[PDB]
DNA sequence: GACCCTCCCCTTAGGGGAGGGTC
DNA sequence: GACCCTCCCCTTAGGGGAGGGTC
């Protein structure tokens, strides 16, 4: 009190390291009483040593240091001011977290179903929950036709709401007796939706719906230019077979495998259909 | 898709940035697919595209850049687990969030309680809610002893529970008929505990109590050396002449009014007697 | 005429030394 | 022998130009 603490005093006093002290002193946001003009080191006042409070205080709740000079002017009801704005950052990045915190457990819930599929080029019937989903009409686009690309805007809708890019990429096209590939052409191309938010303004041009609930005719296969079709062709003749009816378009689902520009690349595709 | 898109055709396909797109380049994280030896320029496939899907998503939920190239690399099991891992994080997070914004509403209740008080200078008596607190023996210390640094063990205790660093500095001491401040000496030096998070080790040297709930007379003012004696000594009358009974040391708390190393100094100090 | 490229400087809040005095 | 000081280099993920070619 009546001499000085040097830096490492107030270094363990305060729990605040050297280096910070000097940094703070260097920014003009905490700087020593005193500071020898021979030796350069530096001096604090006990008295001083409250500035650390409210300068800890607010490093712990994240607000930047230059911000933290415009806190220690401010008198107490501004102060309190100040807190309240915190308080609205705090929430917004709560939220941020929530909805972020449920947007990964839809992923994980998905990308396990998926992960422990029954078997795949068999024909399963199965119980589907339904899946919302974003469209848009497949101007001509076809199996031998789609591109990434092709689902940009989609994927940026998408991309504003969920935050999280689509894992999935889909497609729709008319039940038929298909007898080639190049025979057919995609009604529409979709990505599903996780999150719940609102599309800041989506255009008219996209179609907000879903895959119905309901009962479908499924089969899951490894992507192959052959197996694509034939793998539909199982799914036309066991719907044949059965005489069962179809109430849907056939959906189409593509999930990436891996994600790795070194390993070759192999997608699961995924198609189904809903029967009465 | 049998050509190539250049960077910029790319930026605006996955809503990525050109500079973005460089920087992916040079950390191996995402490479063009190949770039023109005599111009430079970048060129992407459509097909990988689909690489950019994985890094959008991990660079939303905040995962570096480098922790991503190992994310590429791994299956969909693999993937799955590390999900579970950011899950685990983001609770973390939140957990954080929630008790800073409990902390920042209690500073706020007290910073605006004594922010609204009566008047200065007069004695009242008000039924007080109780204030747990963390308190030390005062070793000799009294009024024109104490010192911020005679509070370091005490703040490093509250400020590993709480995060934040107490607002005001406590004392106690025995209710005599003091006739001089130099009679006078602190049985015990605390400070005020926000959070109700568990100590690490608290070390016997320290009690957690509290300011017993119940009806304190009480008064505030600025302080002053001369002062603090003086408006002590309105207490001790205004006890004597309502032949009131205390039932507990007499509390001081001392609260900064402003932090602002450009200011002249000036506390609020705030003493209160429990009575019956 | 738009596009694209390669430097180059800059941003938060310090932590890590290194080389050289000082309480 | 501890302490303290002044450079100096380094860290994330790019955004901003500037000077100079290119689709």
């Amino acid at each position: 009190k009546e001499s000085y603490y040097s830096i490492g005093e107030v270094s363990k006093l305060a729990n605040v390291s050297i280096k910070a002290l000097r940094y703070y002193d260097k920014i003009d946001l905490f700087k020593p009483a005193y500071v020898d003009p021979d030796t350069s080191y530096r001096y604090y006042t006990d008295s001083q040593l409250i500035h650390l409070d409210l300068i800890k205080s607010l490093k712990y709740i994240g607000t930047p240091l230059e911000e933290m000079k415009k806190a220690q002017d401010l008198e107490m009801e501004e102060l309190f001011a100040f807190y309240t704005e915190q308080e609205r950052q705090i929430r917004e990045k709560l939220d941020f977290l929530s909805a972020l915190e449920q947007t990964i457990s839809l992923v994980k819930k998905r990308m396990k179903r998926q992960m422990e599929y029954p078997a795949l080029g068999e024909v399963f019937v199965l119980d589907e929950e339904e899946i919302r989903i974003i469209q848009t009409e497949a101007e001509g686009i076809g199996p031998e036709n789609v591109l990434n690309a092709s689902y940009s805007k989609l994927k940026k809708f998408i991309e504003s709401a969920d935050g999280f890019t689509n894992n999935s990429y889909g497609a729709t096209f008319s039940f038929q007796p298909y007898t080639s590939i190049d025979e057919m052409t995609y009604r529409h191309i979709f990505t599903p939706v996780l999150t719940n938010k609102q599309i800041s303004s989506i255009t008219p041009d996209m179609e907000i719906t879903t895959i119905p609930k309901g009962r479908y005719a499924c089969i899951a296969y490894n992507f192959s230019p052959e197996h694509y079709f034939l793998n539909l062709q199982k799914l036309i003749k066991y719907i044949a077979d059965r005489q069962l009816t179809v109430v849907s378009d056939v959906y189409a689902l593509i999930i990436p495998i891996h994600y790795s520009p070194k390993k070759q690349e192999e997608y699961r595709v995924e198609m189904k259909i809903r029967i009465l």
